[PDB]
């Protein structure tokens, strides 16, 4: 997969973000 | 909790780094049974060989 | 174990996912900050 | 703010890190299999000899 492709691989990252993003926005409040 | 938010995220990253190793692991094991079996088949062509030629000696 | 090759055993995967832990935990401290 | 960035870099990273996974493991497969295809080769002769 060359813009990474792999539905399994992206769902990880995605997770990823979005715990990451929100944890974040709950230490800067 | 600037440092209990610290251990939360990095028992978050920590999670996400087992779980890659195991994507990549996963993603490249046909690759590696391929290596194995093929291996295999060189140990048995040396088993054969080396064999004959010392019978042949 | 079977294949030296494989990701498990490979030490720049590892590092690629360590540096990514580094600059991430680098950078929520400067967020807080 | 955000760490979307970060995870762009990584997947970059990521993209690479396959491609050179994929050429590591096509090498050595062909590597063996050349060295397996000319292991027949000397069977093939040293059963030929005998005829
Ligand atoms: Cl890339
Ligand atoms: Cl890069
Ligand atoms: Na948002
Ligand atoms: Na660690
Ligand atoms: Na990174
Ligand atoms: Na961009």
């Amino acid at each position: 997969l060359s813009p990474i492709n792999d539905p399994l691989l992206m769902s990880i990252l995605n997770r990823l973000q979005f715990n990451l993003n929100n944890d974040i926005q709950l230490k800067t409040e």
